[PDB]
DNA sequence: GACCACGGCCACA
DNA sequence: ACTGTGGCCGTGGTC
């Protein structure tokens, strides 16, 4: 099983390393035969003698094109003759690529920025994370002496914790008497001891929570300020720091550092992403939080240091428990994209698609197009029409079916061969014309994009089937992961075609796909209402909610299944409508915002405040109860009563201040803000105290009783002391709770005055 | 000062 | 930095 690839330089020559794990043994395979290269498309196929001769300087050394070779590749759907330029070392390419492009005889260069170790995986056709090898994992967390003001790592690492299949342990230098704590003399002997552990257990995966930006760098600064060699690598190296955008990421050679923090946020939608919040939201059981003010006082006084030890052990224990959960899915993404788990676990959706496309492009001998430069990125800033959304027949509906298309956009690309390489091709024999936008797509040869999506959706439907044969719950989950992933990947391949900075950008392709989707959806809605007597209650991009006005449950289901047979026989090719559920009742407030309950009482809510992370809990909790009494028993009087009980709890300050916290994330640097809302205003006064306010941090503020702007009486929640503060009951009554339930109960005649 | 468009955030598909 | 569609609120201009 391949884990990762990199390269070293032996006497100026690149040497690929492949970090494998086979038969429970860690092996390092070397390849000294791979040559770096990129492509060049010249004006004449004869000037290459001059192109052989361009040189450049790197590090007191002239860089030269080693060898050249005539290649025929597929570019723009037609075979073009391209020139392959071989080099000695990968770092030669950036030092010479511009000197080549600037040559008049060459029009442009291609595939000049693909990293060596990743090109190896693509060209050599290798796929990491495949096989049945069980990787040895080990989590770790630390505890630190913090004071306000002192620079990063000014103080010491008080304790280090770790956890695996043998349990969790703690290592510190102050004497803490507990069965899972190991005491040593000093910090050195602690960090040195922790190194002895990792080297001894030899884990393939090092699991952390935010180790990319804290744990490893703290262990770095002390190790130098103290004089230890952090030989965590299996080659005897130290943790290697990279630059993942504004923030950083940490690699551990020979192993996979799995920072759960990027994985969690990108996967789960939580108002806060603390360890205690993430743990309790994934496993249901809560987790205690000891703060930095406590562990510093507990250290300098020596009092209640055992409480710090429990938290330290808990941190390591829970991150391991979380790592065992989220890693196997991240492994499937690695196999699907064809890049290391370390890379795909922190990659944006766009970059994951490009890597998938680049591998696909290499398999089909498709010369990859460059990324756009400034002028092209300026052009590609347009917009195009997307999915159709109807205005919901606002109110309460009964006996509803939801009919939806199977992968509507990827099925359109497949059915109509939508691809940049099939758009407006001359000499076409069979073409398909896009509605509204009139773009013609050649069907003589299968397009690049349709051929990949076809293989993906074919593999998706293969997985949704074999899953049923398999019995082991793990294989069910593992396989199910690939099923959902293929879908996100497929839709992102569509989104790639409209992406400003995408290599296979094609606005015509992108807007043709949506144009067909509008036609197929509105056609289906036309048929079901005219040829079958339905009334479409609400419809988003790929499906709709409909019912027979009046009628009975089965009558709605029977005619719905009849309509499906009629419409799926009239639907061209890979296009298909499916029965995706019956629902006893359903409330449709507005576009993107509705709630629905099935036959068994499962309430599904979409878009409403109850699901939005930037609303107070007291607002969600009561809208949930109002929706419940509305869809569970239709008890409108109990629903209107509930609003009256909670509104009196607020005015009498009986509701816990924790339920009135609004969580909103800042998205940019505070100088770049043009509108200071309450959450930004709070984050600006925090920057006046010198706190880390970076893009991505969540502001959690409560509004205090007072007058003026909201941003003048909003304080962070960790700053709220109930004895000294009183929250603004009037604000949360008139601006949070009542507005959220009135938009629902307005359909029943009730107004806010009737709810206070 | 009452009225209103609009950053800005997060959600749906 | 995958796409477009969309609801919603505090906040400042505006006559
Ligand atoms: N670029 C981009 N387009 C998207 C995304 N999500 C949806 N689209 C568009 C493109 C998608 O083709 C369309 C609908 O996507 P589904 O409803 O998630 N497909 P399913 O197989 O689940 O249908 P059914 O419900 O019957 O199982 O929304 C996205 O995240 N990114
Ligand atoms: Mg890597
Ligand atoms: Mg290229
Ligand atoms: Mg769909
Ligand atoms: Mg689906
Ligand atoms: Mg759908
Ligand atoms: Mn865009």
């Amino acid at each position: 099983m391949i884990l990762d690839t990199d390269y070293i330089t032996e006497d100026g020559k690149p040497v690929i390393r492949i970090f494998k794990k086979e038969n429970g043994e860690f092996k390092i395979e070397y390849d000294r035969t791979f040559e770096p290269y990129f492509y060049a498309l010249l004006k004449d196929d004869s000037a290459i003698e001059e192109v052989k001769k361009i040189t450049a300087e790197r590090h007191g050394t002239v860089v030269t094109v080693k060898r050249v070779e005539k290649v025929q590749k597929k570019f723009l759907g037609r075979p073009v003759e391209v020139w392959k330029l071989y080099f000695t070392h990968p770092q030669d390419q950036p030092a010479i690529r511009d000197k080549i492009r600037e040559h008049p005889a060459v029009i442009d260069i291609y595939e000049y920025d693909t990293p060596f170790a990743k090109r190896y995986l693509i060209d050599k056709g290798l796929v990491p994370m495949e096989g049945d090898e069980e990787l040895k994992m080990l989590a770790f967390a630390i505890a630190t002496l913090y004071h306000e003001g002192e620079e990063f790592a000014e103080g010491p690492i008080l304790m280090i914790s770790y956890a695996d299949e043998e349990g969790a342990r703690v290592i510190t230098w102050k004497n803490v008497d507990l069965p899972y704590v190991d005491v040593v003399s000093t910090e050195r002997e602690m960090i040195k001891r922790f190194l002895r552990v990792v080297k001894e257990k030899d884990p393939d995966v090092l699991i952390t929570y935010n180790g990319d930006n804290f744990d490893f760098a703290y262990l770095k600064k002390r190790c130098e300020k103290l004089g230890i060699n952090f030989a965590l690598g299996r080659d005897g190296s130290e943790p290697k720091i990279q630059r993942m955008g504004d923030r950083f990421a940490v690699e551990v050679k020979g192993r996979i550092h799995f920072d759960l923090y990027p994985v969690i946020r990108r996967t789960i939608n939580l108002p806060t992403y603390t360890l205690e919040a993430v743990y309790e939201a994934v496993f249901g059981q809560p987790k205690e939080k000891v703060y930095a003010e406590e562990i510093t006082t507990a250290w300098e006084t020596g009092e209640n240091l055992e409480r710090v030890a429990r938290y330290s052990m808990e941190d390591a224990k829970v991150t391991y428990e979380l790592g065992k959960e989220f890693l196997p899915m991240e492994a499937q993404l690695s196999r699907l994209i064809g890049q290391s788990l370390w890379d795909v676990s922190r990659s944006s959706t766009g970059n994951l698609v490009e890597w998938f496309l680049l591998r696909k492009a290499y398999e089909r001998n498709e010369l990859a197009p460059n990324k756009p430069d400034e002028k092209e990125l300026a052009r590609r800033r347009q917009k195009y029409e997307g999915g159709y959304v109807k205005e919901p027949e606002r109110g309460l509906w009964e006996n509803i079916v939801y009919l939806d298309f199977r992968s509507l956009y990827p099925s359109i690309i497949i059915t109509h061969n939508v691809s940049p390489d099939t758009l407006n091709r001359e000499g076409c024999g069979e073409y398909d014309v896009a509605p509204q936008v009139g773009h013609r797509f050649c069907k003589d040869l299968p397009g690049f994009i349709p051929s990949l999506l076809g293989d993906l959706l074919e593999e998706r439907q293969k997985i949704k089937k074999k899953m049923k044969a398999t019995i082991d719950p793990i294989e069910r989950k593992l396989l199910d992961y690939r099923q959902r992933l293929i879908k996100i990947l497929a839709n992102s391949v569509y989104g790639h075609m409209g992406f400003e900075n995408a290599r296979w950008y094609c606005k015509e392709c992108a807007e043709s796909v949506t144009a067909w989707g509008r036609e197929y959806l509105t056609m289906t809605i036309k048929e079901i209402e005219e040829k079958y007597g339905f009334k479409v209650i609400y419809s988003d991009t790929d499906g709709f909610f409909a019912t027979i006005p009046g009628a009975d449950a089965e009558t709605v289901k029977k005619k719905a299944m009849e309509f499906l047979k009629y419409i799926n026989a009239k639907l061209p090719g890979a296009l298909e409508l499916e029965y995706e559920g019956f629902y006893k009742r359903g409330f449709f407030v507005t576009k993107k915002k509705y709630a629905v309950i099935d036959e068994e009482g499962k309430i599904t809510t979409r878009g409403l405040e109850i699901v939005r992370r930037d609303w107070s809990e007291i607002a969600k909790e009561t809208q949930a109860r109002v929706l419940e009494a509305l869809l569970k028993d239709g008890d409108v009087e109990k629903a209107v009563r509930i609003v009256k009980e909670v509104t009196e709890k607020l005015s009498k300050y009986e509701v816990p201040p924790e339920k009135l916290v609004i969580h909103k994330q800042i998205t940019r640097d505070l100088k770049d803000y043009k509108a200071t809302g309450p959450h930004v205003a709070v984050a600006k006064r925090l920057a006046a105290r010198g706190v880390k306010i970076r893009p991505g941090t969540v502001i959690s503020y409560i509004v205090l009783k007072g007058s003026g702007r909201i941003g003048d009486r909003a304080i962070p929640f960790d700053e709220f002391d109930p004895t000294k503060h009183r929250y603004d009951a009037e604000y949360y009554i008139e601006k949070q709770v009542l507005p959220a339930v009135e938009r629902i109960l307005r359909a029943f005649g009730y107004r806010k005055e009737d709810l206070r």
